[PDB]
């Protein structure tokens, strides 16, 4: 009974009932649940309860040069508090927490004031992110003396060979049936491995009535022994002049290596090119409205495995050197395959090589597995995330290839997993089976670390709530996570979900009262409902989903309001529930219903990756990739950046509601907000840096052409773009006269700052180009897994151009500087055209 009481709880947290079997035709999901018990238990049993409880967040990356020149001679100050009054201590960057706490005593723990963050463990204090964060923002390091939190609070509650068959594969299409609906229609059946169609066959076209039967056998040209694991039977329905209307898939070799035998009635998905959704094995849960198809397959199990010319070498290195979106010809494929063993010596050749394997040919695949047996150089090579990500995309449906990718991820430190976690979670969509090396890796790295675990929960939950194609798989994975994270995390997750459920309701009802124009009489209505839920049943405190170290407390009803938008998001502000906080600042969260926030998360995360890339080359570009977390179906939270205003408003306040935009206004605003000329120029510099990073970052992603109401700036000079969910003469990015004036330029001039801006942009751009392959992959995956409305080849090939693939550096500078100049030329014309468009 209580075990079922625990399952009800799990289900509430996941947002999907995992025990259900109403939408399966096999036991793969249930088999995967039993399969993940072991790796879960293993990781739960092997994790240090102490370090797990305090989750020290640390890095082994070198302290960047920009954070070095902010330390006054190998010394940092660490203010230690107790009851109220605060003693200060001098420390060197290399002092371990215990060493600093030993210095003080002439057992307790150092906790960061206001946060559930801890400076504990065998690493120097220059190696904690909270310290580097305090350094970057020119801030002081305040910590309390505290008891370690009890590990009892994290306690988890204990608990015929296929290769002897030369028969061609065939499938019987009995017919299709739609419940509701004059043209004709046919069924197309594809044997696929990844994006490759191995063999294709159609039925003959019949009239599209609410029931169409065929009773036809489609013999394929492929032999049953030649079926590779992860082969999908992809059934599609066309009509006409031709158009695809429905699709469904079925793994031909199941999870227990058995060939698929018997009667199936598969409920299909509708269409609204390369969408991750097209690859799913999930059938449509909506039995009542959806099309279905009926088929027949006729105990076969699949067995398991055990000096060139100059011209050709060059030709092979030319191929190996190309980008991931450069299509390989048959000549190139045949070359790579013929020179198999020479290509294996180059890690960079792996994606291309494994794309040259004829996967519908049992002996070739065998030789490929032989080849994978001899992977000494790969195993030895340093971790290349870009290369590793390529092997986890839609082009690779073979487990053994994919496993060598995950093999390399094992060596990622917890800092790096957090950088790539979102996209690793999305790559699960390209896995043929519910149980995968990648799925388990995410499981153990999550269970090993509360911060990875926190974000894994939300990322998974976000997909479970707004994707029917993959919710089943992600629900199995998240169930496995929650069954080992511990009772404390379970309580946190419960609190967080409760709060966001309470806020959703208040949002839906507020949206209903308004005419889409936001009256202040409605802002009284909002304040009423917020007060109503404050006493009961809102919880005393909750972790901020996008910043888990922070606990939000009581609402500041006074400061909450309904924002002037057509989605009417809630601007909310909370007090911090932690009294040891030594600030008054509220915690600002925008709560929005109406849009899928996943796209936003993806761009923001790519921005974080771009930052770290730049850190490798000691460049800081002061981007503000603010917190943004999808929390359920078309709902989520966004962090409110403090002391921030839009560029639009700075114009509107001086100039008025008119497009008569003025060059001087921003610099004036910055001058007025800067109290001192030293703080001013620092703000101006921050702006030159910020502006350069957003110019480069948005060019590469093709999101630089924006209305300046979607660009903001802080009172300390920090420019940042907002609201990426959305997405004539154009512009590569936003570099307007107001920005140029702040730098000391107008019309056709240059300055001390402007040349430095051009300097930073060029070095920023080139630095990204040193990771072309990585960025191309994240961009392809982003499109394929997060943006259904923008997934053609030509959409993906934007980034090839943007990154000037194949060109030398010195030319690529010339390319970027032209873009800077294509802005100069246009001044206000596009911003002005944005005013005409959006305001009217
Ligand atoms: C993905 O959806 C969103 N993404 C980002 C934001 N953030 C912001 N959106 C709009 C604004 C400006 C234009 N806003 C207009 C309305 N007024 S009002 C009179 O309704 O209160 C407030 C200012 C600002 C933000 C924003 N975003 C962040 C991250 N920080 C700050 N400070 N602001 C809001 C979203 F709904």
């Amino acid at each position: 009974e209580e075990s079922q009481a625990f399952q009800r709880q799990l289900t509430a947290l996941i947002g999907y009932d995992v025990t259900d079997v109403s939408n399966v035709h096999d036991d793969e999901l249930e088999f995967t649940r039993r399969g993940l018990v072991t790796p879960r238990m293993a990781e739960v049993a092997s994790r240090d309860p102490k370090l797990y409880a305090m989750h020290p967040w640390v890095t082994s990356k070198p302290l960047p040069e920009y954070l070095w020149k902010k330390i006054a001679n190998n010394c940092i100050f660490i203010v230690i508090h107790r009851s109220t009054t605060s003693q200060t201590i001098k420390v060197s960057p290399d002092d371990t927490p215990g060493a600093i706490l030993q210095s003080f005593f002439t057992d307790f723990v150092l906790r960061v004031c206001g946060r559930d963050e801890y400076l504990v463990g065998e690493t120097p204090i220059k190696n904690f992110q909270w310290v580097r964060h305090c350094l970057k923002n020119g801030e002081e390091i305040h910590v309390v003396l505290d008891t370690p939190p009890d590990p009892a609070l994290d306690e988890v509650r204990k608990e015929v060979s296929l290769w002897d068959c030369d028969r061609k594969f065939r499938v019987k299409i009995r017919g299709i049936d739609i419940p509701v609906l004059d043209l004709t229609v046919f069924v197309e059946a594809n044997i696929q491995h990844g994006q490759q169609v191995l063999c294709q066959r159609r039925t003959s076209p019949k009239p599209f009535t609410e029931e169409v039967l065929w009773n036809v056998w489609l013999e394929f040209s492929i032999k049953i022994k030649d079926l590779p694991k992860g082969a999908l039977l992809n059934l599609q329905i066309y009509c006409g002049k031709v158009q695809l209307l429905y699709y469904v898939n079925l793994l031909l070799i199941d999870h227990r290596f058995l060939l698929r035998r018997g009667e199936y009635v598969l409920h299909m998905w509708q269409i609204s090119s390369f969408n991750a959704d097209k690859l799913t094995s999930a059938t449509n849960p909506d039995k009542e409205n959806s099309m279905s198809i009926s088929i027949l397959l006729d105990p076969i199990a699949l067995p398991k495995h055990q000096e060139m010319p100059n011209q050709l070498r060059k030709q092979l290195e030319a191929i190996i050197a190309t980008d991931p979106l450069n299509p390989l010809t048959a000549e190139d494929k045949e070359l790579l395959w013929h020179f198999r063993y020479e290509s294996l010596k180059h890690p960079k050749a792996y994606p291309k090589l494994f794309s040259s394997v004829k996967w519908g040919q049992q002996e070739i695949v065998a030789k490929t597995y032989q080849l994978l047996a001899r992977r000494e150089v790969w195993d030895q090579s340093a971790l290349d995330v870009g290369l590793t990500m390529q092997l986890l995309d839609c082009n690779f449906s073979d487990e053994n290839v994919r496993a060598i990718a995950v093999q390399k991820l094992e060596s990622l430190e917890d800092d790096d997993v957090l950088h790539y976690l979102l996209q690793l979670v999305q790559a699960v969509k390209f896995e043929p089976y519910h149980d995968s090396a990648l799925a388990r890796f995410l499981l153990k790295r999550g269970l090993r670390n509360k911060r990875i675990g926190h974000f894994l929960f939300w990322f998974l939950r976000s997909e479970i709530a707004q994707s029917r194609h993959y919710q089943q798989r992600f629900a199995v994975i998240l169930e496995a996570y929650l069954r080992g994270c511990g009772t404390a995390m379970l309580h946190d997750f419960t609190q967080q979900v409760q709060v966001i459920e309470m806020l959703q309701k208040v949002t839906l009802d507020i949206k209903s009262l308004s005419a889409e124009d936001v009256s202040s009489q409605v802002i009284s209505q909002l304040k009423q409902k917020l007060e109503n839920l404050q006493n009961s049943q809102l919880p005393e405190s909750f972790r901020v989903p996008y910043d888990p170290g922070l606990k939000a407390g009581a609402l500041a009803i006074e400061k909450c309001k309904v924002m002037a938008s057509k989605k009417k998001p809630l601007w909310l502000e909370f007090k911090c529930a932690d009294p040891t906080a030594l600030s008054n600042e509220t915690i600002g969260i925008i709560f929005k219903h109406g849009d899928d926030l996943r796209q936003d998360m993806l761009i923001l995360q790519i921005l974080r990756i771009m930052e770290s890339i730049w850190e490798t080359e000691s460049l800081d570009l002061c981007l503000l990739p603010y917190g943004c977390i999808s929390t359920g179906d078309k709902i989520g939270m966004i962090e409110i950046v403090k002391d921030a205003t839009t560029i639009a408003k700075i114009q509107q306040s001086t100039v008025g509601n008119t497009g008569a935009f003025k060059d001087e206004v921003l610099n004036h605003w910055l001058k007025e907000k800067s109290p001192t000329e030293e703080k001013f120029q620092a703000a101006v510099e921050r702006f030159v840096y910020s502006c350069a990073g957003y110019c480069v970052a948005t060019f590469v992603l093709g999101i630089g052409d924006r209305h300046n109401d979607n660009i903001m700036i802080t009172e300390t000079g920090n420019l940042f773009h907002i609201d990426f969910g959305h997405i004539k003469e154009r512009v590569p990015f936003v570099l307007t006269p107001d920005f140029l004036f702040v730098m000391g330029t107008s019309g056709k001039k240059t300055s001390p700052h402007f040349q430095k801006f051009q300097d930073i942009c060029v070095k920023a751009y080139l630095a990204l180009r040193h990771h072309t392959n990585l960025l191309i992959i994240l961009f392809s995956m982003m499109l394929m897994t997060g943006m259904p409305q923008l997934t053609s080849k030509e959409d993906i090939e934007y980034i090839r151009d943007a990154l000037t693939v194949g060109k030398n550096e010195e030319d690529a500078k010339k390319y970027f500087l032209d873009q800077i100049e294509v802005c100069r030329d246009k001044g206000w014309t596009v911003q002005f055209n944005w005013f005409l468009h959006l305001v009217l």
